Order: structure tokens, then C-alpha cells, then sequence
């Protein structure tokens, strides 16, 4: 090829040309976003009991749809549980890489056909079948500034005016309201219902029967009467709408005379659905929209729209309303990206300065300037083929690449300068012989390279989701670079190039004098390469006995502007209790950083552990990043100093902690333990069994660290025994008392009523003032047999007893999830088999198993061996092909060990550690680190093969051919990326992973390289005649 | 096009007053203007 | 073996269906053209 493009140099710039048209026309429409696609998916079953005990939830709804989800192709593990606020999920995690959309399907299609087992109020409230992998794109939030109007009328008001336009932008695939609109809602009253002689379920059955709707049909329908000249429809009963209107409703008629009207038995208010979570904004109430994001979109462009159609309908909001923004991914995005133009810009100008200092002319320098962007314009091509987007992943998997791309545009365009040079050959023969050094070399170099990222593309679990998208990124690009390399850069070589004091005039003497210096070192260490192959293994343990001592992790956490904060307060603490830690809480960050913090949105009454009216959230938006100078003022120094002031308080387990780097999983950093109770033993010997397993995890302080549980320790809670003999005695039926006990205390939803053109729920639920104390149950009266009513203290006996707020399953069958991480130290590998053995000996029938993170390092941890003893033996067989030699393969493979040194050692003294960033690190260094010794090698065979000059002697002239493209290699790429170490804004925990890697490793791989390919070549060709 | 309707206005506190349950006015205006369906009866082998 | 149904396209019923068969398999009987159990599936 680069014989037949040199002397057609207007067929390269087409295909150059139609490249750079691919890369411009897929920038416009390959999707942008956070990160790409990398949890399992995962299906949420969330069905709602109101006002069940925590038991109920699983006894009659979790169980039941258990049982009945049979038959679902790639299930991977199903969890689930029950809380005391009547809601049980089910999240069933599937096969990586399975359509989630025919997942979710057949999930739900299982769920319809168990429907009618459920009970009648589950299914009245319905069961969602929803996606629990996707992450929210941003969380607008409204307020109430004049604070005329509670979260009820905020939370109403976006339901029906904010829902709608922001759920047709463009882009927006999902739409979660944090609220509930309105729902008439029917305050009782004991008191008065006894003077009356009424009851719950005369109450239930007036609703019931009066804001019906009727089929009238039709006046004068098919088949008329002959004749007929009239057709019109009828209109019957319609629903109420006004609150006025169901006060009206008669529910009894005194025998005197009078009415009885609910409105005088009941006050009637429009009010929430639930109350169980109290949201707030800086001491205020809110409401907000979860806004996800569309398959395919624009983040930065939805998150632009979505605040553009916000400003539409700024003056029609009523008096007294904002939108707020608590928690936005677009601007990390918008930062994370242009970070990575900011070097992919840099690198084309130091490339076009460094040439600029070796070879002093300009048309060389402008030959990979126009031959980089190609392949950079080229790869988004080819990127956007796969389908894949822009993201964190893929750009910082391109700017690793950067260095992949320079080093095959400097190796070409350099070569070709020296031959001019030395030879005097002229610019469009000169380039025919230097390509006739290197062509072979080129195409063996994207065999090799492919080698050795095509495995990585191969692991499975999350792991290999985000490894796929490094692997294809740097692949893509590096098998471009090559064709580009063979295609494009001869024909621009030739036709560009020319024929051939101060400082370039002494840096070019001084460089000269270095350079046979270096020859000379060379030389005198050939002659002893007994004593440097030593050096070759106390370098080489340095390597083993570092990388060992490296800790893991998966991935760097960044400051990304906000950071949570659980409140968790002791046992039975109602929710007045827990506003005020909150409002304690709440008032540290606004007054003792009023210069960081921007907001706090005081969710109440919910939990990632768990939910009740114990505990609370707050997402605190802190200040844009330009106005956090320095380190003080990091998420990881802000969490520290709120950490050390609530170990001050009491009646409280605080604690505040930063975002995972992403979110999508959990915190993926320690391991997971299931204590499943196989046998059936039940609740109460299981926890027996989890007691037994944490008292005797304490002798083992130095391998397991902070092992907790993760579910809500049992409580008291209030038992009422309804005395089967006494009820029937005095003729109550026991369906009644289920109802009125139920009802009064729990709440019912009676019926739907339409209102302001949408259908909203009727809930009756008894006075806040009537249903507190134990007390309050003597003051509910119940009609007998004979219309004489008796009270609760008559047939009811209560006592109080313990139990578990918030049961839990797996499986199917009961459990305990365990969390924990391994100690300082010590691999999880270590740690996470040590349970396996202390979890052994615990009582009959109490089985484990490792769930989230665990059960994926479970299946990924055995393929890392494995694949790189097939990336290893093939790489080799690409280097014997292109050596034409089974021994001088040796060479090319021991220098892997001299790069890797340089990246541990920087890694190690920055405290970095062996993340995922990191690793992929290593490996652009290995293999930019051979592709400098391929070179050397196949330069000292060519000159041996063909000139016949002595071993010895032609080691000499390769080192000294490529003393110049390493260098400039070298030297541009190191500070093309030294930018990503100094960084220390937003987005620089990937950049700092990514950067000190790099940089460490290519300083002691060219250092190291060119003094010990050449005692390689000349070892293994010696001993191997 | 726009079209007449026939709206019948169901005094709700006559109907009590009169010792008539709302279930049987639904239903008898439903059933008798309307026609309601009951349940299915085999003819000739089929359901209808 | 070939699993022939007797589909019954005039509503006739299930009594004169088997009734039908009976004459069908009847005139099988007296031309041998099949083997093994010859089984009816049904009860």
C-alpha cells in the first residue's frame, strides 16, 4: 500500500477526506452521557399494602409473587422485602448483556397472572414493574418561597402542570414524581360517630355507592322503532368533584327526622396520599421530578432543554414558587469532557513543537497535525458502528490512545527525515525506501496491540462492561492509526517534504554529542551483559514485590458537587423527633460552610437501609466547583469535618459520606453475605444464628473491619387480640372489627373521583388525635347484632411484643444481609472466603450465599489469568511471525516488566491505587513500551540480514537509528499527559488514576528500554545461535 | 360533530327519601336503555 | 404414524362425532391400510 498511495498522493486525501466526513457527520449524532450502560439489569416490583405491619407484606404479597415468578430466561438472583410501611420490592438482577426490555416484559407478564392471588387492596393500589439500573439524569426540584402553600398543593400543582411538558422533551425517557397530588381525603371522628350510631363501614358503603358512574346508553339506539328521527346519548350519575359536595353525602336519617350528613361526622380536606415522607428545602417545602434520560440522547443537550422549557413557564407558576436544581450530572459531564478536548488539543500542539525542536522544519511538523485528527475524526466512525457514546469511559479511554496515535505518525514521519538526510535521497524516493524498513513492522505492530486489548474486551460482569469500552476505543483507534499510518502519511511525507546558530543550532550539537555518547554506553555494556542481566531481576521482583503491595479499588471517587447524609435515629422515634435532627443537621452546613454548601434538600422519613419515620436523607448541593479553591474545600475534606461534628450528637446515628464514582451501582467497595435460613427455622432463630456469626467474627478483628448488618433491629410494636368468644357473644361480626381497626387506623381507599379534568383517590382514615396512645382504642365504638354498640376494651385485649420493622428474603427464602469489607492489608479474596468458613460452622439449616458485588467478583475473579495466557501466546506468535524466528520473540516480550516498574513506583508514592483506571494504564504502556522494542529488534535484524554487519556492530547502529522517534515519543506524549496529573478540579480523580500511571510508567520505559533491548537482542541471539 | 345529550339529573336525596336504593336506579337504566350483559349460554356448541 | 383428527365442521356434536368415527374407523377395518396400536388418544 504505501508504495502504491506514494505515487497517487490524490487517492490518500479521498480516503482521508471521506474518514474525516464519517467522524463529523457521527459527532453529531453519537449519544452523550455520564457512562455507558454497566450494571445488570435489574426489575423492581414495588406493590403497595397501606397500613400493613411488616409481616403482612410478606405473608400475603412477597410471598405470593415468589412463588409464582417461574419461567424467566437468564434470572441471575432475586432479592426482595418487606417494610412496616406496607411496601415490599422485588428486584430480580438479570444476565449482563440481556435485553432489559424483553426482561422486563416477561417479569411483568409473571406478576399479571399472580395478580388475583395478591389481596384486594394490593391490587387496587396496583403493582409497577419498573427499571432499577437507570440512573437519573437530574432532580429539579420546585419550592415554596412565601411558604402559602404545604408540599401537597407544590406537589398537586406538578402533577398537573410541570409533569406533562417536561415528560414530552425531547430525550426525556422517564419522568419520576417525588409526591403525590391531591386525594380527598376524609378526616373521622370517634366521638362523634358513637353519638350517632355509626361505624367505619357505614361510612365505607355511602362512598362506595354515591360517587359512582353509570352506562345510560343511548336514547332511540339500534334497533329503533320504525320511524325514528331522535338519536342522542344519555348522561347518568356522574362523579362529585367539590369538597362541599361529599360533606352533602347522607349517610344516615335519625329516626326523629333529622339528616345525618358526613360533614357533620367527618372533616373533609383535600390532602396528600401519603404522609410517610416530609420533603424540604433549606427549611422549606418541596417538591421534585426524578428526570431520567432517554436510550440515545444528548445528556448535555436534554439537561438544556429541560431548563429551557422550565423558563417557558416561570411566569405561570403562582406566586411564591422556584425551581431549584439539588443535584445535576450535566455540568460533572460538561467539565469531564471538555477536560479531554483540552488534551487531545494539546498533545496535536506539543507534537507539532516537539518535531519542531528535532527536525526544524515546518512542512514536517504539519504532517501529523493533519495525520492525528484523522484517526481521531476516523474512530468516532467507528465508534458510533458499535453504537457505542461519549462518555467518562470512552474519552478517557482515547486519550490513553493519544500516545498509540503520536508514536505511529512520529516512527513514519521520522524515519523518512533521517533517510533524507543520511542517504540524500529526494522527498518522493526517500519515503519509498524508508517505508520499505517499517512497513513490515507497522502491520505487525497492529497485530500485536490487537492482541493484547482483544483480550480485555472478553471479561464478564460489570467488570468487563467498562473494559469493553477501553478495548474497543483504544483497538479502533489503534487499527486506524496503522491503516493511516500505511495510506495517508506516505502520500503527505513525499509530497510536503523538502529536499535537504542561536538555540536549534546548539541544541542540535549538544543532541549530537549525546547521542554517541549514548552509543558508547551501549557499546561498553554489551561487551558485560553478564552483569546487567542481574539487573534484569532485581527489577523484575521490584516489579512483583510492588504490584502485591498495591492496594485494589474499582474506581476513583470524584467530587461531583454533592454528597449525601443519612439521620437514623433509635427505635420508634416518630417523625417529629427526626424534623429536628434534621433541622440541627440542616442548620450546621448553612451556617458553618454557608461558603460551600448551596442547598439541602431534608428528605424525611426515607432510607437507602430502610424506611419508617427513624430516619432521613439529605442531599446537599454544595458550590460550583470555580468557587472551591483549593483542597479545603473537596467533598472528602467537607465529609470529614460534618463526620467529626455529629459524633456530637445524641439521639442519633449520623453520618455523611460522598457518592459512589457511579451511582448506578452501590458503594461496589467491600463484600456482600447473605445468612439464608434454608431449613425454615423461622425469624427468630435466624437472628440467633446472625448474632453467633457477628460475636465470633470479633476474634478476627485483623482480617474482617467493620462487618454490620444492614436491616432494622426488631421493635416494639403494639399487639391487639380480638377474643373470638367474647365477639360473637355480643354479636359483632369479626369481618367489622378487621374493617374498623383497619380502616380508623391504617387508612382505606375507598373509590376514585375526578376533579380538575384527572381522577384522583378517596382515602378515610380516623383523626390525628384519635389514634396516638394505646389509650385511644377504648374510644372506638363498633354497631352489634341488635344496633347497641360496644367498644374495643370490651372484646379486644392488647400487650406489646417485638418485631421486625423490615423483613427480609432471597431467593425465596429468609435472610439477613450482611455487608463489610476486608481489613487493611488483606485481599477481600481472603477476607470473603474467611466468612464462607465462619458462616460454616453456624447452626444446622442456615445456609449463605454472596449477592451484588461478591457474587460478580465470584465469576470475574477466574478469568484473570486466563486471559492474558492467551493474550501472551498469541502475542508471541504475531512476534515470531514477523521476526520470522522462534527465539528473538524473547527480546520483544521481557521488556514488559521495564514499563510497568515506572507506573507502579509513581502509583505507589502518589497513593494511588490498582484501580480500573490504573490498569488500563498499564497497558498502553506495555504496549507503547514494545512498540519502541519492535523497532530496535527488527532494525538490528534488517541490518544483520541484509548489510551482513556483525551482531555487535548492528546493535549498535539500531539503537542509534531510533535513539530520536523515542525520544520524541516519549517526551511529547509525557507532556501531552502531564496535565491530567496536576489537575485537581472536577473530574480529577479519574484524570490523576489515568495520568500518574502513565506518565510513571513511560518515564522508566524509555529510560530502561533503550539500554536493555539491545543487551536482549544480543543475549538471546547469542545464546540461540 | 357537536351533538344533543340527554342528561338525567338523579336527585340522590329523593331517591333515599322515596326507599330506593341507588343500586337498583344504576342498574335499571343501565340494563333497560343500555342493555347489559349477564352471562354467556352455549348455542350449537359455542359460546355467546 | 400420522395423527389424522376428525375435526367436526358442521356443529354436529360430540355424540355424533363419535359416532362418526366409528364408521370411519369401521371403514379402515375392512381395508387394512395401517399398523401397530391404530390408538385413539382420547378417552
Amino acid at each position: 500500500m504505501p508504495n502504491f498511495f506514494i505515487d497517487r498522493p490524490i487517492f490518500a486525501w479521498v480516503i482521508a477526506i471521506i474518514i474525516m466526513l464519517a467522524g463529523g457527520l457521527s459527532i453529531l449524532k453519537l449519544p452523550v452521557a455520564q457512562y455507558p450502560t454497566i450494571a445488570p439489569p435489574a426489575i423492581s416490583i414495588t406493590a403497595m399494602y397501606p397500613g400493613a405491619d411488616a409481616e403482612t407484606v410478606q405473608n400475603t404479597v412477597t410471598q405470593v409473587i415468589e412463588q409464582n415468578m417461574n419461567g424467566i430466561d437468564h434470572l441471575m438472583y432475586m432479592s426482595s422485602n418487606g417494610d412496616s410501611t406496607g411496601t415490599a420490592t422485588i428486584t430480580l438482577t438479570f444476565e449482563s448483556g440481556t435485553d432489559p426490555d424483553i426482561a422486563q416484559v416477561q417479569v411483568q407478564n409473571k406478576l399479571a397472572l399472580a395478580t388475583p392471588l395478591l389481596p384486594q387492596e394490593v391490587q387496587q393500589q396496583g403493582i409497577s414493574v419498573e427499571k432499577a439500573s437507570s440512573s437519573f439524569l437530574m432532580v429539579v426540584g420546585v419550592i415554596n418561597t412565601n411558604g402559602t402553600m404545604n408540599q401537597d398543593d407544590i406537589s398537586d400543582y406538578v402533577a398537573a402542570n410541570m409533569k406533562d411538558p417536561i415528560s414530552r422533551t425531547s430525550g426525556v425517557g422517564d419522568v419520576q414524581l417525588f409526591g403525590s397530588q391531591y386525594a380527598m381525603r376524609i378526616w373521622m371522628d370517634p366521638n362523634k360517630l358513637n353519638n350517632f350510631q355509626l361505624t367505619p363501614v357505614d361510612v365505607i358503603s355511602a362512598l362506595k355507592a354515591q360517587n359512582a358512574q353509570v352506562a345510560a346508553g343511548q336514547l332511540g339506539g339500534t334497533p329503533p322503532v320504525k320511524g325514528q328521527q331522535l338519536n342522542a346519548s344519555i348522561i347518568a350519575q356522574t362523579r362529585l368533584t367539590n369538597t362541599e359536595e361529599f360533606g352533602n353525602i347522607l349517610l344516615k336519617v335519625n329516626q326523629d327526622g333529622s339528616q345525618v350528613r358526613l360533614r357533620d361526622v367527618a372533616k373533609i380536606e383535600l390532602g396528600g396520599e401519603s404522609y410517610d415522607v416530609v420533603a424540604k428545602f433549606n427549611g422549606q417545602p418541596a417538591s421534585g421530578l426524578g428526570i431520567k434520560l432517554a436510550t440515545g440522547a444528548n445528556a448535555l443537550d436534554t439537561a438544556n432543554a429541560i431548563r429551557a422549557e422550565l423558563a417557558k413557564m416561570e411566569p405561570f407558576f403562582p406566586s411564591g414558587m422556584k425551581i431549584v436544581y439539588p443535584y445535576d450530572t450535566t455540568p460533572f459531564v460538561k467539565i469531564s469532557i471538555h477536560e479531554v478536548v483540552k488534551t487531545l488539543v494539546e498533545a496535536i500542539i506539543l507534537v507539532f513543537l516537539v518535531m519542531y525542536l528535532f527536525l526544524q522544519n515546518f512542512r514536517a511538523t504539519l504532517i501529523p497535525t493533519i495525520a492525528v485528527p484523522v484517526v481521531l475524526l476516523g474512530t468516532f466512525a467507528v465508534l458510533a458502528a458499535f453504537g457505542f457514546s461519549i462518555n467518562t469511559l470512552t474519552m478517557f479511554g482515547m486519550v490513553l490512545a493519544i500516545g498509540l496515535l503520536v508514536d505511529d505518525a512520529i516512527v513514519v514521519v521520522e524515519n523518512v527525515e533521517r533517510v533524507m538526510a543520511e542517504e540524500g535521497l529526494p522527498p518522493k524516493e526517500a519515503t519509498r525506501k524508508s517505508m520499505g524498513q517499517i512497513q513490515g513492522a507497522l502491520v505487525g505492530i497492529a497485530m500485536v496491540l490487537s492482541a493484547v486489548f482483544i483480550p480485555m474486551a472478553f471479561f464478564g460482569g460489570s467488570t468487563g462492561a467498562i473494559y469493553r469500552q477501553f478495548s474497543i476505543t483504544i483497538v479502533s483507534a489503534m487499527a486506524l492509526s496503522v491503516l493511516v499510518a500505511l495510506i495517508l502519511t506516505p502520500a503527505l511525507c513525499a509530497t510536503m517534504l523538502k529536499p535537504i546558530t542561536g538555540f536549534f543550532g546548539w541544541f542540535n550539537r549538544m543532541f549530537d554529542k549525546s547521542t554517541h555518547h549514548y552509543t558508547d554506553s551501549v557499546g561498553n555494556i554489551l561487551r558485560s551483559t553478564g552483569r546487567y542481566l542481574v539487573l534484569y531481576l532485581i527489577i523484575v521482583v521490584g516489579m512483583a514485590w510492588l504490584f502485591v503491595r498495591l492496594p485494589s479499588s474499582f474506581l476513583p471517587d470524584e467530587d461531583q458537587g454533592v454528597f449525601l447524609s443519612m439521620a437514623q435515629l433509635p427505635a420508634g422515634a416518630t417523625q417529629e423527633r427526626t424534623q429536628k435532627v434534621l433541622d440541627e443537621m440542616t442548620n450546621y452546613y448553612l451556617t458553618k460552610e454557608k461558603d460551600n454548601v448551596e442547598s439541602v434538600f431534608a428528605v424525611n422519613g426515607f432510607g437507602f437501609a430502610g424506611r419508617g419515620q427513624n430516619t432521613g436523607i439529605a442531599f446537599v448541593s454544595l458550590k460550583d466547583w470555580s468557587q472551591r479553591p483549593g483542597e479545603e474545600n473537596k467533598v472528602e475534606a467537607i465529609t470529614a469535618r460534618a463526620m467529626g461534628y455529629f459524633s456530637q450528637i445524641k439521639d442519633a446515628m449520623v453520618f455523611a459520606f460522598n457518592l459512589p464514582a457511579i451511582v448506578e451501582l452501590g458503594t461496589a467497595t467491600g463484600f456482600d453475605f447473605e445468612l439464608i435460613d434454608q431449613g425454615g427455622l423461622g425469624h427468630e432463630k435466624l437472628t440467633q444464628a446472625r448474632n453467633q456469626l457477628f460475636g465470633m467474627v470479633a476474634q478476627h478483628p485483623d482480617v474482617l473491619t467493620g462487618v454490620r448488618p444492614n436491616g432494622l433491629e426488631d421493635t416494639p410494636q403494639f399487639k391487639i387480640d380480638i377474643d373470638q368468644e367474647k365477639a360473637q357473644a355480643l354479636g359483632v361480626s369479626i369481618s367489622d372489627i378487621n374493617t374498623t381497626l383497619g380502616a380508623a387506623w391504617g387508612g382505606s381507599y375507598v373509590n376514585d373521583f375526578i376533579d380538575r379534568g384527572r381522577v384522583k383517590k378517596v382515602y378515610i382514615m380516623s383523626e390525628a388525635k384519635y389514634r396516638m396512645l394505646p389509650e385511644d382504642i377504648g374510644k372506638w365504638y363498633v354497631r352489634g347484632s341488635d344496633g347497641q354498640m360496644v367498644p374495643f376494651s370490651a372484646f379486644s385485649t392488647s400487650r406489646w411484643e417485638y418485631g421486625s420493622p423490615r423483613l427480609e428474603r432471597y431467593n425465596g427464602l429468609p435472610s439477613l444481609e450482611i455487608l463489610g469489607q476486608a481489613a487493611p492489608g488483606k485481599s477481600t479474596g481472603e477476607a470473603m472466603a474467611l466468612m464462607e468458613e465462619l458462616a460454616g460452622k453456624l447452626p444446622s439449616g442456615i445456609g449463605y450465599d454472596w449477592t451484588g458485588m461478591s457474587y460478580q467478583e465470584r465469576l470475574s475473579g477466574n478469568q484473570a489469568p486466563a486471559l492474558y495466557a492467551i493474550s501472551l501466546i498469541v502475542v508471541f506468535l504475531c512476534l515470531a511471525a514477523l521476526y520470522e524466528s522462534w527465539s528473538i520473540p524473547f527480546s520483544v516480550m521481557l521488556v514488559v516488566p521495564l514499563g510497568v516498574v515506572g507506573a507502579l513506583l509513581a502509583a505507589t508514592f502518589r497513593g494511588l491505587t490498582n484501580d480500573v483506571y490504573f490498569q488500563v494504564g498499564l497497558l498502553t504502556t506495555i504496549g507503547l513500551s514494545a512498540k519502541n522494542a519492535i523497532l530496535i529488534v527488527e532494525f538490528a535484524k534488517d541490518l544483520m540480514e541484509k548489510e551482513g554487519k556483525g551482531l555487535i556492530e548492528a546493535t549498535l547502529e539500531a539503537v542509534r537509528m531510533r535513539l530520536r522517534p523515542i525520544l520524541m515519543t516519549s517526551l511529547a506524549f509525557i507532556l501531552g499527559v502531564m496535565p491530567l496529573v496536576i489537575s485537581s478540579g472536577a473530574g480529577s480523580g479519574a484524570q490523576n488514576a489515568v495520568g500518574t500511571g502513565v506518565m510513571g510508567g513511560m518515564v522508566t520505559a524509555t529510560i530502561l528500554a533503550i539500554f536493555f533491548v539491545p543487551v536482549f537482542f544480543v543475549v538471546v541471539r547469542r545464546r540461540f545461535s
